[PDB]
């Protein structure tokens, strides 16, 4: 038993970071077969990334510009294209730890983990959900860009996150490794903001399901509520709604607790309509809505990968 | 910016789990050199596991009842002993990815990183608390023993924890890798009890520390306390007596916010008197004690490891 926040194995992202240094500029990047990705601004100085054109800028550099580090091992760029806002750096050596990789685009309400990276060489590894709106809560310093969010099903490693930069908000913003941004962001050093977030609701219930499994059980009830009624409660407190796809979505942890879904959304109700009363869930004082429905599933069954 | 709670890069540990399998019972064990260290209690069946007597067991055994698993490919056993409540298993090929490591003994309050594996093979990373009742409080399913705690420093390895069992309340009990226990237990299945625990109140102290470092300062104050009267508050509340040394290690993050290490003591005097009043801190509506003064540094610095 227990209920943690959990990162998958790092080891397949570790073997494919490595050190992109152009100008003054170093960054992560990501390298794959003969192929390195990295964010796109590592080409501009600062007074380039107050209002940089990018198209511009790339046709004045050279394969030579790009200094690519793998540990103490230097990777000569043979060619270079920008993808969106990733550059792609064609190396001269495939690297021969490539795991099976995909490139998938995750939704808001989705996990993923974060292998934080400083010089090409990995920091720490920590589990983030991206919000609804399309921010994620990190934790990055200058230097970090260029480290990769990912998931691992069995062998293969789906890449869904590059990191560009941090908003007013203290909050991180990015690209999928196709170099398109999440959410309404450019990669200019100007004055962006989040837009208003929202609390993932079907995720709070597959937390509540996790910690009945673990044995907190203080605020069940026998009240029940109808998914109409339930949502007009969600929205007050500025909630997700919930679907008949997020109450299909959780049958499998209804089904092991015997807690009907509808039922759980009362006590939700409850929790949100009086607070704990000085009482905590699964070692939180709040309602915590970054665990899916399959991260509570993976962690109360304990999936592997290799 | 940000804050989250953060494991090590697991891929050096990663390559030295492995599965071993005696009779019935399967278990991870760690691969380095041409030794295999796992938990003692995989030679017992359940009926054993009730009151073992694991010299008797161990002698009935042989070489060839231990069924070694590096992946796809099985390591015949060479040798056998016991160390205190670890097994060692000399096998015929050393390990070609041992990382430099160290076995070292974590006292309470320390912080480390797990690699949860099942049948050999990493399912998850994040990090433990040492409490100080010598207890963990983790996530830990059938299977999982022989899955080890560890810290990195650079490039060496510092084993530390060894899982071996969960206590009637849920929480983790171990050994470090000579087999010794943390804290007051046996690797039998019968009834312990943890011990009161106490929060570990230097810890508290740098995580607002790290709080300020990141613009959370709404509790902070004019007011100041001298040692001792902080410590009679500290009592009270179960918290654990801050010492002298506890300040000297708190004068890096003193000297950076420029907030006296007795100021922030005021602080967390009020905090505990008052509560939050229905506001957060780093995220958390908790006062929260799993974060080391180094633990701290790195994370609102940037350290990395190659
Ligand atoms: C890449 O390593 C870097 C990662 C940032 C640095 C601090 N935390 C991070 O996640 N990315 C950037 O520096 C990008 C890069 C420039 C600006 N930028 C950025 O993160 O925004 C900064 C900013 C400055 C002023 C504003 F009005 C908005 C944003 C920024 C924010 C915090 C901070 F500590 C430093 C810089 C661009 C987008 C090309
Ligand atoms: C090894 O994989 C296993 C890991 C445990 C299983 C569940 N969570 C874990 O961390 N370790 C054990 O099974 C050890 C092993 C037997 C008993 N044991 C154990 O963890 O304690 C069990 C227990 C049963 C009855 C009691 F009165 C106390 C303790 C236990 C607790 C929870 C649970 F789900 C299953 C078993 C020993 C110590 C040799």
């Amino acid at each position: 038993s227990g209920f943690r926040k959990m990162a998958f194995p790092s080891g397949k992202v570790e073997g494919c970071m490595v050190q992109v240094t152009c100008g003054t500029t170093t960054l992560n990047g990501l390298w794959l077969d003969d192929v390195v990705y990295c964010p796109r601004h590592v080409i501009c100085t600062s007074e380039d990334m107050l209002n940089p054109n990018y198209e511009d800028l790339l046709i004045r550099k050279s394969n030579h510009n790009f200094l690519v580090q793998a540990g103490n091992v230097q990777l000569r760029v043979i060619g270079h294209s920008m993808q969106n806002c990733v550059l792609k750096l064609k190396v001269d050596t495939a690297n021969p730890k490539t795991p099976k990789y995909k490139f998938v685009r995750i939704q808001p309400g989705q996990t993923f983990s974060v292998l934080a990276c400083y010089n090409g060489s990995p920091s720490g590894v920590y589990q983030c959900a991206m919000r609804p709106n399309f921010t994620i809560k990190g934790s990055f310093l200058n230097g970090s860009c260029g480290s990769v969010g990912f998931n691992i099903d069995y062998d293969c490693v789906s890449f869904c996150y590059m990191h560009h930069m941090e908003l007013p908000t203290g909050v991180h913003a990015g690209t999928d490794l196709e170099g398109n941004f999440y959410g309404p962001f450019v990669d200019r050093q100007t004055a962006q903001a989040a837009g208003t977030d929202t609390t993932i609701t079907v995720n709070v219930l597959a937390w509540l399901y996790a910690a009945v499994i673990n044995g907190d059980r203080w605020f069940l009830n026998r009240f029940t509520t109808t998914l109409n009624d339930f949502n007009l409660v969600a929205m007050k407190y500025n909630y997700e709604p919930l679907t008949q796809d997020h109450v299909d979505i959780l049958g499998p942890l209804s089904a092991q607790t015997g807690i009907a879904v509808l039922d759980m959304c009362a006590s939700l109700k409850e929790l949100l309509q009086n607070g704990m009363n000085g009482r905590t869930i699964l070692g939180s004082a709040l309602l915590e809505d970054e665990f899916t429905p399959f991260d509570v599933v993976r962690q109360c069954s304990g999936v592997t990968f290799q």
